[PDB]
C-alpha cells in the first residue's frame, strides 16, 4: 500500500509499505477522512519525536473497517467509524491507576505516527478495536467528525483539567484549533467571562463563535496587564495553555489568581524547559496549580464527545476552513500547517 | 412596617412589625421585586422546619439598600442588589470545613423564611452586606434578576453536586423552575442526553428550551422502565432530583448505572419516606453516590451567576410565566405557587 | 474436581464439579490458603444476590499458579499469588468510566462465588493473569495475606470513599473484620477520634489496636445516643457503615455533621429497609453525602495493598483468630462464620 | 515594649515597640513558647521579604491570651492557646472562592513577621480571635504545641495536596522539619514506600521515625537515577518538595511517574525562577501536575491537627532538638536557624 510518510528529519514524502495486519484483537482501517495537526510538523521539521524513518503520518481520521481479528466482537467491515487520535493498550497498570493515555508508558497512549505508523495511507491499524473504535453516526459530515479525534478531546480535556466552576473567569492563551475547542469546552463547564488571546481575524472570530466573550492580542501589550484591566487588578480563575512558546506558562501564572488552576493541552516541542516565575508564583505557596495531559482516547471518549455533537452540544464546522477531495492532497493540506496561511484553522481531506 | 406572614400552620396573613435596624455590618433593604417559592408552601402548610409564629415570608428578592451600618464598605443606601437567599455567616467553624450553607448549624446559612423574618415586607435584614450582596446590572430586567437569588443558584448547584462529564447522560426528575435551572446547568456542565420528567406543556416546552433532548410522561408507563427502553438497558450516568415526592429517589437509583451519581436539590419533607431500594442500589455497593445540599449564597456566588447571566450563558426570562405588580399581590402569587395551575413556573411580583 | 458449594439457597455441602480450563489469558490455581466470609453467609442463606445451583463458595485466598494460558506473561507456574477478590474484566467501558468493580454489570467485577465457581475448590480460576494477580512476598505469612484479599481492600475501600481528612472524626458502625479494617484505614487517612461501635471483647481490643479512641457498646444506650453525648451534640465528619441492618444508613445520618460523608462498604441483608432519616437528613439539602462501593480488586490494588503490608503500614495478624488445616475444614470454618461466636473475627483455612 | 526584631535586610537585633491594642474581634497574647523558622532566615537575609524596617520577627507561638476585644466570644484572658502561623481575614472573597490563606492577597493570611509585627515580642495580635485560636491542652508540652503552628501543617499540607492513595509510593525532598511532616502526613494518609532524600543524621534518624521506608543522599548519584533503581524505573506516584532549590523541581518532574503528582510546600525565596524539564515533564502532557501552596491556619484548623496530636496520630517531641529558657535567647535560637548546625531539627525558646 502507499502512504504519506517522513522519510527523515525535514524530509517528506511518499513510500511504499507493506499493508497492516491485525491481530486477534485489532483492525484494519482505511480513512474516509483524514487531517493534518500541528504535531505532524512538530514530529518532522521540530524533531519533537527524535529521528524516524519511512513512517506514515496524521492521526486524526474517520474511516471504514475493512478488516477484524477474530476476536473482535462489535465491529465488522462496512462500519464506518470514529478513530481516536489516542488508542491505548486498556491491558495495563497505568489504566488501572487511572491514566490510560499512558498504557504502558508515558504518552504511550498516542500511537499513531508516534511509533506507529499514522492514518495517512490507505490503511492503518487499531489496536483493540472493541475498545478503541466508535461508530460513526449516519448523517455526520465528514469533516466535523474528524475534529472529534483530537481537537475536541484535546480541547474539551483542557477544560476538564481545569476543573471550572460556574462563572469562573477564564483566559484561553492561543486560538487554535485546539485552543477554540478550549473555549467552547470551557463554556460548556459554565465559565462566565472567556478571554481568547490571537489575532487570526478568521480565528477571532471563531473564538467568539465558541464563546470568547473578549479578545487580546499581544500586539497591545503585556498580556497580563491587558488582563489585570479587564478585571480590574483580580486576574482570572483559570487558565488554558493551547498555544505559544514556553513564556505562556509565565504569562499564566501571572494573570490566575492564588487558588486558580493553570491547564496545559499545548505540546511544547521546543527548549529544554519552561519557566514559573518566582515570585507571581508566590514563591510556590500561591495554590495555582499547574495541569497538563494528552487527551483522552478510546471508544467511551469517542462515543461521549461523539453524542455531544449529535445533541448539538457544540458546532464542529467552524473548525474546517479548507476541504480538499482525494488521497492527492495530503502534502498539500500538510504543508498547509506548516506555512500556517492567516486564513486557516484546520484542513481536511476527504478521501 | 407591614409584612405578609405566616401565622402559623397552615395561616397566613399581614402583620405589623418594627422596622429591623442594621447592625455595624448589616443593610436594611426594600424589596423592589420578589418572588414567591415551593418553600414558602412547604413551610407553612406542611411544617416541613417545624412551627413559626409572626413569620415574614419570602427568600427571593431584588432590591434597594436604605441603610447600612457604619462598618460596611461596599455598599451605601441607593445601591440596587441582588440578594441571594442563603446569606451565610462567614465567621463560623462550617464555612472554615468549607460549608458556607451551614454556618451555624444545618441549613442555617439560608435564614429568609427559615428562621429570620422574609423579603415579602416593605424591608428586610440582611446580615454582612458586603460578604451577602452583589449590585444588580443597570440593564437586568428585575423578573430575571429574582430568578437568580435561589432558582439559578439551586438548580445550577444540583448540576455541580452531580459532578457531570462531558457527554454524561441525565435523567433530571421535576421541571418546575428548579428542574429547569437543573437542566440548563446540567447542559452547561457537557451533559450529552438530557432526559426531563414531566408533563406540563409550558414545563416541557421551557425544558427543551433549556437544553433537554427527551422529554418522559408519567402517564405512559413507570417512568424507569421508559429511561430503560430509551437507553436500551443500559441507564443513565447521572441523576438530578429537582421535584415530586420522596418516591422519585426510588426512580433515581432505580435508572441510575453503577459508578453513577444521584444529586438531589428537591426539598423534601411532606411525610413520605426516603427510600433507597436495596436491590438496585447494588446491597450498598454499586458506587451509586447519592448528594443533596441547600444552594450556595453569599456575594461571590452571586456575582459568579450574576455575571453567567451578563454573558448570556443562560436566558432566565423564560422562568417567568407570570408578573404583577405591588404589595397587595404577593399573596396572590403566593397563592398560585399552592394551587399550582398547570400554566405557571415561577411569579415575580415587581412593587 | 472437588469443591465445597453453595447446592441452593439453604443448602451447602460438597461435590464434584468440572475442573477450570484457562484461556490464553486466564491461569489455573490452586488454593494454599483461603478464609470464609459473611458474605458467603448473605449469598446462601439469604439469596441476597438472587439464587444459585452448585456454586462453589469462597473469594478470599493466596494460592500457587498450576497452569497459565499462551499469552500470560508475568505469571507462571509455580509462583505463589495473592488473589484480590474482585477481578474485572479490564476490556469494558465500565473500566473506561473509572469503575472496574462493575465491568460488564453492576458488582460483575467481583466473580468469585457470586457468579463463578469461588476459592473453595482444589483449583480455582483467575480471569487475565496478568491484571489480577499480585506475587506473594516470600516471607508474608500466608493467614496475613489471606487478610488483603478482601477485608483489607474493602476496610480502607471504606476509608477513601469517606474522604477523610487529617483530623476529622469518625465513627465506624460494626467491628467485625471489615469494620477493623475500616478503622485501620481511618486512621491511615489521618482521622483524629474514632469511635469503634461493637460489643465482641475480642474485636473490641483489636478496635483500639487499630486506632480506636472510643469504643461503643449497645448495652449501654442506643449508638445515636451515646455518640451525640460523647460529642456535644455536635456528631462527626464521617461514619463508615460496616456491619449491622439496614437501620444503620439512618443511624449514619442521624450521627453525622452538616456536609459530612458517610460510607458504605457493608453488603445488606434484604427489604429495602434502607430508609433515610428525613429531619436528621436536612430534607435532602445537608450535604449529607451517602457512598458505598464494593471493594477495589485486580493486580494494581492487590499489589499497593501488599506493599502497605510490606512496609508494616497495618499489622493484619490481628485479624486471624481461628487457624485451621485442610479442605476439610472449610465448612466448619464457614458454620462457624453463620453462627458468629463472641470469639471470632476472621477464620483461615491452610491447605 | 520589647521585641526582637529586623532593623533592617541583614540585620537584627532588639527594639522598642508599641504594644499592639486589640480591635471588637481581636486578641492580644503573651507568648508562652517560640520557634525560629527558616522563613526568618530568607526574610532578613534573603532579602525575600522586599525589605522592611523595625518589624517584630517570628510567626511560630504558643501563648496566653491577655486581652480580648468587646465582640469575642470563645476565648477569654488567661486562655493557654496554639496560634496557627497563618491566620485569615475569613470576611474575603478569597474565602468564599475556598482559600483562606489568600484572603485579601497572595500569601495575605499569613500576617505574623510578613506585614504585622511577629510573635517574639512581649506581646502580640491575633486578628479574630474566635477565628483564629484554639485552645492549648492542659497537659500537652509547650514544644510539641509550637510544632502545630507551621511544621505539622505546612508538612502535612503537603501531603494533603499531594492527594496521596493507599500504598502510593512517595518520596520527600529535603528531611527538615517540614520534610519530616511531611513524611509523618503521607503515611497518615496511607503512603506505602516513602523516601526521605537528606543527609543530616538527625534528621535522618527522624525522618525513619516518622516512616521513611528509604534514605537517599544526594553524595551519591542523581536523585533521579537512585530512585529508578528503587522502583526498577517505574518511578514513584507522588512527590513532596520540602527542601532545596529550584533544582528538586526538575528532579521531581523526572522521578514522578505520568499521572503523578508534585507538592510542594518548599518556600522558594531566591532564583528568578523555577525551572521545569520539558522531556521529562512529557511536553506538557504527561498528566504530571505541579500543586504548592501555603498551610491552613484558622481555629479549625488548629484544633483538627490538636487533636491529632491529643489521640497520638504524630509524636512532634521528635522535631525539637534546642530548648531554651528566657525572652534573650531569641537572637541564639534564630542565628542557630542561620548557621544550621549538624544537630539541629527545631529549637523552641520557652519564655
Ligand atoms: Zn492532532
Ligand atoms: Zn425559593
Ligand atoms: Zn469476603
Ligand atoms: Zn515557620
Amino acid at each position: 500500500m502507499k502512504g504519506f510518510a517522513m522519510l527523515g528529519i525535514n524530509k517528506l514524502g511518499w513510500i511504499e509499505k507493506e499493508r497492516p495486519v491485525a491481530g486477534s484483537y485489532d483492525a484494519i482501517v482505511r480513512p474516509l477522512a483524514v487531517s493534518p495537526c500541528t504535531s505532524d510538523i512538530h514530529t518532522v521539521f521540530e524533531g519533537a519525536l527524535g529521528d524516524r524513518k519511512n513512517m506514515i503520518l496524521g492521526h486524526e481520521a474517520v474511516g471504514e473497517v475493512v478488516e477484524v481479528g477474530s476476536e473482535v466482537k462489535d465491529f465488522k467491515p462496512g462500519d464506518r467509524v470514529i478513530v481516536p487520535c489516542t488508542t491505548p493498550d486498556w491491558r495495563s497498570l497505568e489504566v488501572q491507576a487511572g491514566f490510560p493515555q499512558h498504557s504502558n508508558g508515558m504518552l504511550a497512549g498516542w500511537k499513531f505516527s508516534n511509533f506507529k505508523d499514522g492514518v495517512f495511507g490507505e490503511y492503518f491499524h487499531v489496536n483493540d478495536a472493541d475498545m478503541n473504535l466508535a461508530i460513526l453516526p449516519k448523517d455526520m459530515p465528514l469533516e466535523n467528525a474528524v475534529m472529534i479525534t483530537d481537537m475536541m478531546t484535546t480541547g474539551f480535556h483542557g477544560a476538564e483539567l481545569a476543573d471550572i466552576q460556574m462563572g469562573s473567569s477564564v483566559v484561553v492563551i492561543g486560538i487554535g484549533a485546539v485552543g477554540l475547542m478550549g473555549i467552547a469546552g470551557a463554556k460548556l463547564r459554565g465559565a462566565g467571562r472567556i478571554i481568547g488571546v490571537g489575532s487570526r481575524p478568521i480565528c477571532v472570530e471563531a473564538a467568539k463563535f465558541y464563546g470568547a466573550t473578549d479578545i487580546l492580542n499581544y500586539k497591545n501589550g503585556h498580556i497580563v496587564d491587558q488582563v489585570m484591566k479587564l478585571t480590574n487588578g483580580k486576574g482570572v480563575d483559570r487558565v488554558i495553555m493551547a498555544g505559544g512558546g514556553s513564556e505562556t506558562l509565565s504569562q499564566a501564572v501571572s494573570m490566575v489568581k492564588p487558588g486558580g488552576i493553570i491547564s496545559n493541552i499545548n505540546y511544547h516541542g521546543s527548549g529544554d524547559a519552561l519557566l514559573i516565575p518566582r515570585v507571581e508564583w508566590g514563591c510556590g505557596m500561591a495554590h495555582k496549580t499547574i495541569k497538563g495531559g494528552l487527551c483522552p482516547g478510546g471508544r467511551l471518549r469517542a462515543e461521549m464527545l461523539r453524542d455531544m455533537v449529535v445533541y448539538n452540544r457544540v458546532d464542529l464546522s467552524k473548525l474546517v476552513t479548507h476541504v480538499y477531495h482525494g488521497f492527492d492532497h495530503i502534502e498539500e493540506a500538510l504543508l498547509l500547517m506548516k506555512d500556517k496561511p492567516k486564513d486557516l484553522i484546520k484542513a481536511v481531506v476527504i478521501l
